[PDB]
């Protein structure tokens, strides 16, 4: 299991989460070969996101794309942590954005992001939610729209005078309370979802895949229980997730990013220590799967 | 008729309006048990409104919820005034918001409020409508949307150098002119309703419940008569309400709130005395009923 | 033809345009009887527009409403100029608004006005369109919405150091070129209409009434010809209207207003002389007809 | 091939692009005959755009309109460059706008332009896209709306301390790679298109005319490939256009404008030299064809 242009190894936290590192040579060739397109050009022309994607897959002998797809579609795995040797300082923020864009567009397409107005977003924490000193709860993304979100991506840009603040993760077949909530009649009841500042949507909190196994579509801030029966059941569901013993805690140094299957993984973030001269900065992307396979058709 | 955790007694104004007071011990236990969620957290996660609701009902031995439901659904009653010993100064505004949220979410759910952007709203009067020195006319809430609003809630936050300004109320089976307006062909004619700064709606001013008795959906500022036949009839309807001898006048001290069935009760507010150093502050919520019962179903 | 509370006489400009004047006594009784509702209250509660309407019709022994209706629906007439003795200075602007509101709501209802945000609008000219020194072209109102506008109302509020600026009017059975444009196949072709800052509408420039006679729906600023065939025909139509010999020129002193049938009359405004200390001010309303009559119905 | 009021000659760049020049006499008569309508009046009343169009065609003995139509609808030609003797300085900007409006409205109608809020737009470059020092890529206009855009118009207003910056053009039957991309199954696959700051649209990148020949609807900034199959194919399509040997390079002096068939021509712009005192200014319009012809009809 040795690949062309990168190395792949299980993480220190779980065998379901794989670490993928691009070599110093692959890194410096990719940055040379995309130096003519600044970050502003990727924002303007979306076919260029698939072009820098092909450039990176070609530099890895067309082994990157089927590997990313097999890993993200395998019920037993479904998640990755990614970096490139030599890209690791806040003064290299532009190079970091280019690298994350190429990986996403081998597996599908990244959707528009309302908070930045682009296909990605950057934000700073001092002294999503930028509230220091508290934990961010585990959730799926994309629950408040009709089309399914298949994947989520998150990258670290700067860090100064900083203690704490790791990322958190949870897989459904590691969640000890799945069968109890899935066999409840409310697991198959469609419910309402809504975000703060368009239209509301209706779907169950659980569904099944093609073989009959469970998948989830949940976040505490945006689900809207219609009555006391739904609302109590959901607050019990929230506690059963946040106190799960299956949660992973992952540091993300300046230069690295996570990428996960959004149907059977959830994610979040830990609290940190205050300091008068503290600084932290992040970047994110989200989207759907699209790929080739052999199946029936007519005419 | 002695209950666990609270006392219940008819008001000095009418036997249709009941006063419900939480003991100093229930109050201090509820504030301790919800101290980890500040008001900002209830704004962010709506299942937490049903959680603080369950916490309060459990502290009353599951006697609060069937009592609130029986009272609000009984055609003969339908209204309540509520407070908690020890919570009574403008410096305790945050504690007041928490208490009102728990009561509402035992009977149904509170709807989004466009003037504050949250599920509740706070406003100040000096020197809805903040016009001093004039009366606010009796009405139902929610007339300018399609779904029915089943209940209304209103709470007092501060008061300084203040004379006057009580709340006003009216029940349909106490209104001496009901039969005259209900048997008119215009009582069953659908009419247009519209608010100031979306879409208009069409419904009659009167309807019936399941037994055939009358209910109302009326406010003077937002109904829009289409011709001289409808417009004269409505201005006669307005005078017949504002001069009714069945109206109740209720002071609401710092710390107390009203909660009423919006289908067969109407509500309003009295005028007050000017003073250079005067100050008054309020809070409100509105929503629909949802509960369990035995009835037919298929498949 | 002597009426209770007012006098009625043909104008100096045409027998199709009648002048209606309320006596000093009717004026001072109406202003007393509506003094408890300031202009701000008519803005807030629309049934009060039909109430001040009934108050004025009652002061005229229920002769005003059938007279206004017979006049506006008669193909041979269709227009009025209205005033009240003693109301004639810029310091009485509020009294003027009250009078015009009562007349309109005996015949139908005035529609929302987007430029002021109320059911009426006021504007000032110095040194619709506030361009001094040029003529405003003849048109119908309401061409860019789906529902028909049956009437138009316009009132004068102030005037200082001012020469020129009369109102202009034209009736279709006085227009020498009607038959030529009505028998053209393009008279019955639906066309597109659009305003500057929602949705566009499609209707012919001409139609017929129930007997088969012609009516119009035209304005130069908002009709949008789709091709050279429609566009040339419309610019010829515009010249044939602006140079018509049937146009009337009407001064409107501080305190008076016009009110006309919008289906077979058009209206506009003349140019004026500049002066460093010049000032002029106006008010308008628009709406549809609604009234009782004997006709067939089922069930 | 000598015409009344203007001269017509093939350009120095291609026989598919014809140059049309109005004489000094036609120019000074047109400016006199439209001097009563300033640019502000053409903005307000759209039938006046067809009026100044008829005025110009009449000054050319009704030979301009069938010539413009025959040229733009002929698959072998389809493009023009236009000017008027004596109109050539930034102080004559208003006269330039009037001339371009008259030509467009003989062949069809110019659509609303969102960046200026009028039927045309003006913009300045210093030191669409105003980025100095880089090339603007070849494209069709109107790809992100449902109705077809048949033509495009572009005019030069000022130029100071300026080196470089010509216009660029490409005809499909001059494009060496047409057959290769047209016979691909993706040429007939409907795809999604979207602009930055309403609704998205779906159409193939290629279609056919009534005889079965190819036409195009493409721009790199607004097409949105749905997967890696579409996205790679489009980035190959972009390179095959930008490096085509069939591209024309056209200077456009102060006072001249281009006008082209948008179904089988594409267009763009070259880079230029920096200078502390540099200045350049432009104007544009776009729309659809509408004209008379002999064909079948019913009833
Ligand atoms: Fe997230
Ligand atoms: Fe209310
Ligand atoms: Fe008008
Ligand atoms: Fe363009």
């Amino acid at each position: 299991q040795d690949y062309s242009g990168f190395t792949l190894t299980p993480s220190a936290q779980s065998p379901r989460l794989l670490e993928l590192t691009f070599t110093e040579q692959t890194t410096k060739q990719f940055l040379e070969q995309v130096a003519e397109w600044p970050v502003q050009a990727l924002e303007y022309k979306s076919f260029l996101r698939f072009r820098v994607a092909k450039i990176l897959d070609d530099l890895c002998a067309n082994q990157l794309q089927p590997l990313l797809l097999k890993t993200l579609l395998n019920r037993a795995e479904g998640a990755l942590l990614i970096n490139a040797v030599g890209v690791d300082d806040v003064k290299q923020a532009d190079e970091m954005v280019k690298l994350a864009t190429a990986v996403a567009h081998l597996i599908g397409r990244s959707n528009f992001d309302a908070m930045s107005g682009q296909y990605y977003a950057r934000f700073v924490v001092k002294n999503y939610l930028r509230q220091p000193h508290r934990v961010m709860e585990l959730h799926n993304d994309g629950t408040y729209v009709e089309e399914i979100t298949d994947y989520v991506l998150m990258m670290k840009i700067d860090e100064q005078n900083m203690q704490g603040g790791n990322s958190l993760l949870l897989h459904l077949d590691d969640w000890e309370h799945l069968d109890n909530y899935f066999r409840h009649p409310l697991a198959r009841r469609p419910m309402r979802f809504a975000a703060p500042p368009s239209k509301d949507v209706f779907h169950p909190v659980f569904d099944v895949d093609q073989q009959g196994r469970p998948v989830m579509r949940y976040i505490d801030q945006f689900v809207q229980p219609k009555d006391f029966e739904e609302g109590v059941w959901l607050s019990e569901l929230s506690d059963a997730i946040e106190t799960s013993k299956g949660i992973l805690s992952v540091p993300v140094p300046v230069g690295k990013f996570l990428l996960i299957n959004n149907l059977f993984w959830l994610h979040g973030r830990d609290r940190f220590t205050p300091h008068p001269d503290l600084r932290r900065e992040l970047m994110r992307q989200r989207g759907y799967f699209a790929y080739a396979s052999n199946h029936y058709q007519t005419h």
